[PDB]
């Protein structure tokens, strides 16, 4: 016998990425129940060391791996760095990762990722991190746009600067969804539509100095498409998110 | 006799903003000490509800008005949601917290913030709170650049955008700092130097899209100074550094 050989077949990985409470591990609950719903066999990795319950059985879980209070013991960190270094950790036992890596066996991975976005878009850690991962396998990032901070012009459009600046470090492509869709109101949504897909957005800005509306400017006219508007607890748009990732990874 | 009436005189306020881990709290301590031994009272809020253990006492702390432990478990939520939720609930505490303003009594008054740089950047909830706590007063922000991530001159352009979102959202001046900077070569501070005062950093950056270099050359189009280079550790660069405080405050 050949105890070295497993049965081999294609693996997605599928980064969900956001700003803090966007909706990212109630998002990976939701979209692991769609897509087995639809048997496509679908596992998931928990990359946050810090988070204390999660709706989901992670197959692979950071919180293993790294004890974030020890180290914000151990190195005398502030509470924000704590959990920066702790990421950071994970990469010195790559040994051990990789080793799970390689005894997971599923079609999609869903990696849901720590609500700390400068880990992904001001540090090259999620670059790492996400490529080390997925190594051999085609992989997108999903970045949550909260529906909450959407609903302002100005802070939709920081959020498009971050998402760039988060698409231009990690090297994977990257599907824009609006989270968390149900706190909005049907007019909300169709001015917020509009504000992008016909520019109008750069009229809600008012009092602008000359930097930021050149920046915005770059932005507007850079703006491919909408976000896809989703709701984990309505359980709604992810049949367009999904045919939006199978588009991507094709 | 009247005991409503206290001797009145300036205050200044000098919010402390950057990455996790870029050197906040430990510039604050830094801070205060080069004011004090130049006879300037100056006093500390401390706005991180999180952090454990501080390097100065300060005059007025978050910790005692949110237990971000309890936030976590009473709504459920994440290790990141759970702090942005903890400093939001600040502002339910207004009547507690104008009276600990009233009553502190300083002419520099140095404000430590938390480690989540969305809450500056990419929520109202920074802009809020700090003209919350400065009301009536003068106040100026001091960004941190962490020299670690300064170093790659990819990076040092995303920290210009996020300073940029900073600076566009909180409605008072800010002074650029490269902090840790005892942690960079002569010739690493050197050619960044170059990189801003002469522009050549469009050069280091090779493959790039040109979405993200329309957004470079708007930055670098419109970068008026490098900032200031700043040690904690080798105490250097707080004496040009408060030149630029009264600078900008005058
Ligand atoms: N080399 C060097 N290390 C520094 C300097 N200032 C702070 N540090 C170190 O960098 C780490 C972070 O310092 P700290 O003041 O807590 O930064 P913070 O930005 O408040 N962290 P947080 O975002 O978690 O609140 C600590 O190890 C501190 O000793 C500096 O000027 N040089
Ligand atoms: N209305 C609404 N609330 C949602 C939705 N998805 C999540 N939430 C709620 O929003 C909060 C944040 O959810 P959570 O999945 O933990 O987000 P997270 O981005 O992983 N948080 P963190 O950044 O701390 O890890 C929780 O209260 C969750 O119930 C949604 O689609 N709609
Ligand atoms: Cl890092
Ligand atoms: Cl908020
Ligand atoms: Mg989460
Ligand atoms: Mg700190």
């Amino acid at each position: 016998h050949h105890l070295e050989v497993l049965f081999q077949g294609p693996s997605y990985f599928i980064f969900v990425l956001g700003t803090a409470g966007s909706g990212k591990t109630t998002l990976v609950k939701a979209l692991q129940d769609y897509l087995l719903n639809n048997e496509l066999d679908t596992a998931i990795i928990n990359l946050d060391p810090a988070v204390e319950v999660l709706p989901y059985k992670p197959d692979i879980d950071a919180r293993e791996y790294v004890d974030v209070y020890d180290v914000m013991n151990k190195y005398e960190l502030g509470p924000n760095s704590s959990l920066v270094i702790s990421v950071d950790l994970l990469l010195t036992k790559a040994k051990e990762l990789k080793e799970d890596l390689n005894q997971l066996q599923a079609n999609y991975v869903l990696v849901d990722t720590p609500g700390q976005i400068e880990l992904f878009a001001y540090r090259d850690t999620g670059k790492i991190l996400s490529s080390f991962i997925s190594e051999g396998s085609k992989s997108v990032s999903v970045f949550l746009f909260d529906s909450y901070l959407s609903k302002d012009p100005k802070s939709f459009l920081s959020l498009f600067l971050l998402s760039s600046s988060i698409k231009f470090r990690i090297d994977m492509p990257q599907i824009s969804v609006l989270s968390k869709v149900d706190l909005l109101s049907s007019s909300e949504l169709e001015r917020m539509r509009s504000w992008i897909e016909d520019g109008s957005i750069i009229d809600e800005l008012g009092s602008i100095d000359e930097y930021s509306f050149e920046l915005v400017k770059t932005i507007v006219e850079n703006l491919e498409s909408f976000p896809i508007p989703v709701s984990s607890t309505n359980f709604s748009g992810l049949d367009q998110l999904y045919a939006e990732v199978q588009k991507v990874l094709a």
